[PDB]
């Protein structure tokens, strides 16, 4: 048996000082990098007068010397130019010249050329957007499109389609591309290696998704490996052309965490192609990416450099990007390995292309600071300091300057010096973009100084894939070429020394204003909590030691009762993994001593009340202190107990400390001497979030000043039990939270007791149920509804048209699939493709399925790990074989012999014909696929709704008609955009749906707090001017009937209801995260009077449901004559169950008859209703005797908006 922890994530190599230099200065404050790159960029006055001198000519000749002819020629609107290119582009993919040109002439300029042209024109559109406006739109408006598209033919017939297609057919073949093919480009090159320009060659290549991709990468990085050096025919690695490449295209698991793959079989891969590019001696560059790969990658670059089979070669060349703060230290140890090897490594310094991404990945992942820089004016004195470090090495590697920037060219060319000879330094550029400003360069009668072009080569579609990403190197506000482009934009602002800027700064590296810091992402609202970078070898090596540590204490969890510790039956804890691993020990609770905690519960209640809520919320800050400090023993815990992977435990405890900073603050917002507790509330919780969830209930009843009855998973009550001891350090008291840990005959107990005023669960929707049907039996003190917040699963769906990125898709849909093995309630169960793509989707994603590696989950390689119990494992495999034996098509990865020590399942791929083939909730790693074809959406979407679930749901389409139709009619709770659908951020996407999911008030947002106290308080922003219009109509009806006082109370109602709120709540860049307040549906009414049907239909008109009304009423009568508005939304109801399903419920009446109708109302088959009772006395004293929070549906929308390729918003941030 394995050691827990011993071989968590060690290291390719032990770290140097070298090394460790670089990971020191991964998150370095901006303040702290800046000011030794000042120091290191300075030159003379007299080089800074002449550098400022060359940038002006060179900008003077910029200035002095396509898209925007056709444009002003045809007249055309931004969005006309646009659907032309798409157009162009479209026609483009019709190969046969004559064919084209005849469906030009015949069929597109006479008429519909929708006719003519399953894949929509505009996918691309966001490209061609850029092109055309300069402005990044994330989405395609592709109903503007088609509507400027008609237009513009229509006015201007086949002249214009003509223009259009010769345009895009010079950009994609011979701008964004040298050639579409490998040999196109070197027979396009010879003109400007002619003029004393050489070439580098990217073949478009990355981010393999399936080894058969990673493959075919290879291939073609081969293969063009050969024709480039035949075609250099002896020229060497400074005058003749060379390679770059990717190691993201090499390998598709290309990471830190899967370190060992990539030394074993990456490294053996650019071996080979480096060997070859050795023989015909060219160069080999190995491209920049993600910063979570530049500490990984040089493990590559120290192994190739060592390997006695590449020596006597000095093609081997690496990118570093100025933009990031370990630049210095890595040239540092890049010159140092250069001196070693005694290779002369070819070192091409850029700025950096991911900018807006990495901003994004360390805000979501709620690290210390960003591993770049904030301000485009720091990775501009970075570039020039990092250039004086390797023009003092020119010995020892071969400085290669990658820039558009006049300014940052003339500072080097200057701080280079007189001396100069071929193979010294050189300058680069990319192909049809840096040539204007470099052949004021090269050559003798300019500055002398080579320049290599870095050429794209591809398809269209290969080079259409990432070219958003490229355009922003170059189109952002900041960026020199679009400044140079911008007339409002003087020389003299051109050439402005950044070093001297920078240096005359009130604080020298602040960071940027407008960029928020991840801790800082809710600003004065609450702190955001920290996650842990599991790239950061320091991070690891100190994981490794606490997660260790924590695998040797003797965890415990028992029945914790206001008095103290009780005895109880004594049971080990086991890890999932391999149950020969012991983590703990648990005592469970005794029938009595529930009872008896129920009681003591009761008796604390006015002492905890009386705590005031800035102080119970200030408990909860507390707590998260503590679970943040403690967190990696916490992982360690939830690691071996619940069976996750480190990453995943990480997200949990976040989501802890989240809970309790975000209850916190809502208090703060709300809770006053009028919101008085429910009393003791039930807790019980979930073995999949075995923290997060378990705090997140007890957090909100406690401060809300209920006492808490916490009943944690059978499984998993080691966990509960540190979170309790937390909460106990941090203030609460021993009466007011206690733990008992057990079965199902303990949570029973516990809802059953006569003094337990509310329950708050999560777990299965079948003891959902039963929990519902034992509250029906009660009352509270005052003869109302008990209640109950009950979160149950989801059948979460996922739709991808052919507007989408494969790749995208298939990780999205790994991890929303897979992750946690499938146990999380957000996890995706069914993934629907548009039949054109579904058989290419289908394929990415079954070789993606094989790169996952399953296992105990104490290994950092890990990407799956157990299901939790063997019941769970045998449910699930059950599942798939009764699938297999009906003849579909299943997908599955095989395990390793180490997993027969656990309890795992592997992830499995299901194909169906029908989402109706899918008759119950699989919980566990199995995604099912089904195909639609496009005029089948809508009713796809019905099949979603069909199921009766409406937890998680995923669109991934670039297209703004399908977003507003698919959003607009499915019916889920938690909706996300262009991105997974896992992993639910506190008070960014409250969580909670509807239906067979769940009761709400979602937890995490604003109306949660307000579930569990007795009147319930004004959430912040909760608000609405709209006014429900049949609502309004009803009002007038009452009107015209004499009903003064209902007709008052109607239109009260009618401003009272906060439908249509619709805000966007704060959070990461490039993400929108939207919170809408809807209708729930039909909601019934069991009125007794008429008064008080009255007023229940204002509530629910007022909320914008429909309503089925009790037909055992008697009340008929009083609803005569309604307004047809009013009508279309009543129905009566003699048989409860035949109309449903319902929504929610109103009832009129005494104890006793809200007693029978609340039993009644829990035998009704379906969704569990959120029930409010009034007697009519109290409808009559009480304008909010029925609340109008509990009648409307919270819908939470998060929309990835760099999904095209970059971040629109952040274009405008320098
Ligand atoms: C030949 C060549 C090879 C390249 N190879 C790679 C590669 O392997 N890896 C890679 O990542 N990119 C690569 N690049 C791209 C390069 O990193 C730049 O993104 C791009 O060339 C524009 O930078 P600049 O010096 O031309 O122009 P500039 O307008 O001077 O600089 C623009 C750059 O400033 C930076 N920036 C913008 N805003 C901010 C901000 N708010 N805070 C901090 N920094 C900011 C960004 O890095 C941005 O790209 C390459 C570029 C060329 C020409
Ligand atoms: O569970 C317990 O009893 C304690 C002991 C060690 O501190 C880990 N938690
Ligand atoms: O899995 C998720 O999406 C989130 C929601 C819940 O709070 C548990 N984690």
């Amino acid at each position: 048996a394995p050691a827990p922890f011993a071989d968590f994530a060690p290291p390719v190599r032990p770290q140097s000082t070298l090394r460790r230099a670089i990971t020191a200065a991964y998150r370095r404050p901006e303040t702290e990098c800046l000011p030794p790159l000042v120091e290191a960029a300075t030159q003379s006055k007299e080089i800074r007068d002449a550098a400022a001198s060359t940038a002006r000519k060179l900008i003077e000749a910029l200035r002095g010397k396509g898209v925007e002819g056709l444009v002003q020629e045809y007249s055309l609107s931004s969005q006309e130019g646009v659907a032309l290119m798409c157009l162009a582009e479209a026609l483009l993919r019709i190969p046969d010249t004559a064919t084209r040109d005849a469906l030009i002439r015949d069929k597109i300029a006479d008429g519909n050329w929708k006719s003519h042209l399953s894949r929509s024109l505009f996918v691309n559109a966001a490209t061609w957007g850029l092109v055309v406006t300069g402005k990044l739109t994330s989405t395609v408006n592709d109903r503007s499109l088609a509507a400027a598209l008609t237009r513009l033919i229509s006015r201007c017939g086949e002249p214009v389609i003509r223009r259009g297609v010769d345009m895009a057919m010079r950009m994609m073949g011979e701008q964004f591309v040298t050639g579409e093919t490998i040999r196109e480009a070197l027979k396009r090159s010879k003109e400007l290696e002619e003029k004393g320009f050489s070439y580098s060659y990217d073949m478009l290549g990355e981010a393999a998704t399936t080894a058969a991709d990673a493959e075919r990468y290879y291939r073609d990085y081969e293969s063009a490996i050969h024709a480039i050096g035949k075609a250099s025919a002896g020229r060497g690695i400074y005058e003749g052309p060379g390679i770059s490449i990717k190691l993201s295209a090499l390998h598709p698991r290309y990471s830190r965490a899967q370190a060992a793959r990539v030394m074993g079989e990456l490294l053996p891969r650019v071996k080979a192609l480096a060997l070859l590019a050795k023989n015909y001696d060219i160069g080999l560059n190995i491209d920049a990416e993600e910063a979570d790969r530049l500490e990984l990658s040089l493990d590559l670059l120290e192994v190739l450099c060592l390997d006695g089979d590449l020596s006597g070669w000095n093609g081997m060349g690496f990118v570093v990007q100025a933009y990031g703060k370990r630049c210095p230290f890595v040239l540092d140890f890049i010159i140092d390995l250069a001196r070693r090897s005694g290779r002369r490594i070819m070192v091409r310094l850029v700025k950096g292309a991911y900018w807006d991404a990495e901003i994004k990945r360390a805000q979501l992942d709620g690290l210390a600071d960003f591993p770049v820089f904030t301000r485009k004016i720091h990775t501009d004195v970075s570039y020039i300091a990092c250039a004086a470090k390797l023009l003092a090495a020119t010995d020892v590697v071969f400085p290669q300057f990658a820039t558009h920037n006049a300014q940052t060219l003339a500072a080097i060319y200057h701080m280079a010096g007189k001396d100069f000879h071929v193979g010294k330094y050189e300058f680069q550029c990319l192909h049809g973009m840096g040539e204007p400003l470099y052949e004021e360069v090269v050559g003798r009668g300019k500055l002398d100084r080579p320049c290599r072009i870095y050429a794209p080569v591809g398809t269209h579609e290969t080079l259409l894939a990432y070219l958003v990403r490229r355009l922003l190197e170059n189109g952002a506000n900041s960026s020199f070429v679009h400044r140079i482009n911008d007339p409002k934009v003087s020389i003299d602002e051109l050439i402005a020394d950044p070093v001297e800027v920078v240096r005359a700064m009130p604080v020298v590296g602040a960071k940027h204003d407008r960029i928020a810091l991840p801790a800082e992402l809710f600003g004065d609202a609450r702190t955001n909590s920290a996650g842990l970078d599991l790239s950061n070898e320091e991070t690891l090596a100190s994981l490794t030691e606490a997660l260790r540590e924590s695998a040797a204490m003797k965890w415990t969890a028992l029945p914790q009762l206001a008095t103290g510790p009780a005895a109880g039956e004594t049971r080990t804890v086991l890890n999932p993994g391999d149950h020969r691993d012991v983590v703990g020990s648990v005592t469970e609770t005794s029938e009595e001593d529930a009872r008896r905690a129920v009681r003591l519960a009761a008796d604390a209640a006015p002492d905890w009340a009386a705590v005031p809520p800035s102080e119970r919320a200030a408990c909860l800050d507390r707590a998260a202190e503590l679970m943040q400090a403690r967190m990696p023993t916490l992982l360690g815990l939830i690691i071996r107990e619940a069976g996750k992977s480190a990453l995943n435990a990480i997200a949990e405890v976040r989501e802890a400390i989240d809970f309790l900073r975000y209850y916190a603050e809502q208090t703060r917002r709300t809770l006053g001497p009028g919101h008085g507790p429910l009393g003791p509330i039930v807790c019980i919780s979930p073995w999949n979030f075995p923290l997060a969830i378990f705090t997140g209930q007890i957090a909100a009843a406690l401060v809300a000043g209920n006492p808490v009855l916490a009943k944690p998973a059978e499984e998993t009550p080691l966990i509960a039990a540190e979170g309790v001891r937390i909460l106990r350090e941090a203030g609460i008291p021993a009466s007011a939270l206690q733990l008992l840990p057990g079965d199902g005959r303990v949570g029973a107990a516990l809802v059953a007791a006569a003094e337990t005023a509310g329950v708050m669960f999560t777990g299965s929707t079948e003891v959902a149920r039963l929990i519902q049907a034992q509250l029906a039996d009660r009352l509270s003190p005052a003869g109302r509804p008990i209640p109950l917040i009950a979160e149950t699963g989801g059948q979460n769906a996922m739709i991808v048209d052919s507007s989408a990125l494969a790749e995208q898709v298939v990780g999205d849909v790994i991890t929303s699939a897979f992750d946690s093995a499938g146990q999380r309630c957000s996890a995706l169960r069914v993934l629907c493709l548009q039949e054109d793509v579904a058989d290419r989707i289908l394929t990415m994603l079954k070789g993606a399925l094989h790169e996952l590696h399953i296992g105990r989950t104490d290994r950092l390689s890990v990407d799956v790990g157990p299901v939790i119990t063997s019941e769970a494992k045998d449910n699930i495999e059950k599942h798939i074989e009764r699938m297999r034996g009906l003849g579909r098509k299943v997908e599955q990865i095989g395990l390793a012999s180490e997993t027969g020590v656990g309890t795992f399942v592997p992830p499995t791929i299901i194909e169906l014909e029908k989402l109706s083939d899918l008759q119950r909730e699989v919980f566990g790693p199995v995604l099912h696929v089904i195909r639609y074809r496009r005029d089948d959406l809508d009713r796809l979407v019905d099949d979603v709704n069909a199921t009766g679930y409406g937890l998680t749901f995923g669109l991934h389409t670039r297209l703004d008609e399908t977003i507003a139709h698919v959003t607009s009619r499915i019916k889920a709770g938690n909706l996300y955009i262009n991105r997974n659908i896992i992993g639910a951020v506190v008070g960014v996407q409250p969580f909670g749906g509807r239906g067979l999911s769940g009761t709400g008030p979602k937890a995490g947002g604003p109306l949660y707090l307000g579930r569990l106290v007795t009147t319930a308080p004004v959430p912040p922003q909760h608000s609405s001017v709209h006014t429900d219009p049949v609502l309004l109509d009803f009002a007038k009806w009452l009107d015209g009937k004499g009903a003064r006082a209902e007709a008052e109370a109607a239109r009260n109602a009618g401003s009272s209801s906060a439908l249509g709120l619709d805000l966007e709540l704060p959070g990461p860049v490039g993400e929108r995260n939207l919170y809408t307040l809807h209708a729930r549906g039909r909601i019934l009414l069991v009125p007794a009077t008429e008064s008080g049907l009255y007023h229940q239909l204002a509530a629910a008109l007022a909320t914008g449901n429909s309503v089925a009304i009790d037909a055992a009423s008697g009340l008929q009568a009083s609803l005569k004559n309604l307004p047809q508005t009013v009508g279309l939304r009543v129905s009566w109801s003699k048989d409860w169950a035949a109309d449903g399903p319902f929504a929610g419920a109103l009832v009129e009446g005494d104890a006793e008859r809200i007693r029978a109708v609340n039993k009644a109302i829990a035998a009704l088959p379906g969704p569990l209703l959120l029930v409010q009772a009034a007697s009519s006395g109290e409808i009559a004293r009480n304008p909010d005797a029925y609340c109008l929070n509990w009648l409307v549906e919270e819908v939470s929308a998060s929309i990835n908006t760099a999904a095209a390729g970059g971040n629109a918003s952040l274009m405008a941030i320098g």
